[PDB]
């Protein structure tokens, strides 16, 4: 792909984060600690899931992050409405407001509803997220296979501004530890 080039600088929001997040000082990594990690309660943070939003919001243009998901055995990864719910249980799906795809079980999914199976090759070590607000477009590129198309959500109905969402995944087997981090243009 050629999408390159409409490059951003995504960074964490911290007031957002499940409580047992530990989000770098750079605002760049975010991994599950092995407790509570001593932050005040708000309306903001996910409750049931090890989620955070980048602090950027998107009602425009053309946007391009990648995130390093090495050694990572669970995560979630797109965008969403800044409006999302936050609290209880909830599943990933446009209708949601949630444009994502996830590893679960040593497969990977869109997050449509229901579910899509990806058919990937080569496991990503960073994954690529292209958004064209304008066209409605939501698209996933396998970095380390040369930029691969996974996945493409057309005909997208953002219906407000669109925040970068990530989910670290949960560590129940102790093999989920990694961070997400944010690669560097
Ligand atoms: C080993 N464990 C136990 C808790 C953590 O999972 C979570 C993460 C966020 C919210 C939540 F309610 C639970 C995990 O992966």
């Amino acid at each position: 792909h050629h999408h390159h080039h409409h490059m951003v600088h995504i960074t964490l929001d911290r007031n957002t984060a499940n409580s047992w997040l530990i989000i770098s000082k750079d605002r760049r990594q975010v991994r599950m600690g092995d407790t509570h990690q001593n932050v005040s309660d708000n309306k903001e943070r996910f409750s049931n899931y090890p989620m955070v939003l980048g602090a950027q919001r998107f009602s425009s243009g053309k946007m391009y992050w990648e995130v390093d998901v090495t050694q990572k055995e669970a995560w979630d990864l797109g965008v969403c409405r800044d409006s999302v719910q936050r609290k209880g249980q909830f599943s990933l799906s446009p209708e949601n407001g949630f444009w994502t795809i996830w590893l679960w079980q040593d497969s990977y999914e869109a997050g449509t509803s229901p579910q899509t199976t990806l058919h990937i090759q080569v496991p990503p070590c960073q994954i690529g997220i292209f958004v064209d607000y304008e066209a409605g477009v939501v698209s996933f590129y396998n970095i380390t296979d040369h930029g691969s198309l996974i996945y493409t959500f057309s005909e997208c109905v953002f219906a407000g501004p669109l925040r970068p969402f990530f989910n670290v995944g949960f560590n129940y087997s102790g093999g989920n530890a990694a961070p997400l981090k944010l690669c560097p243009l």
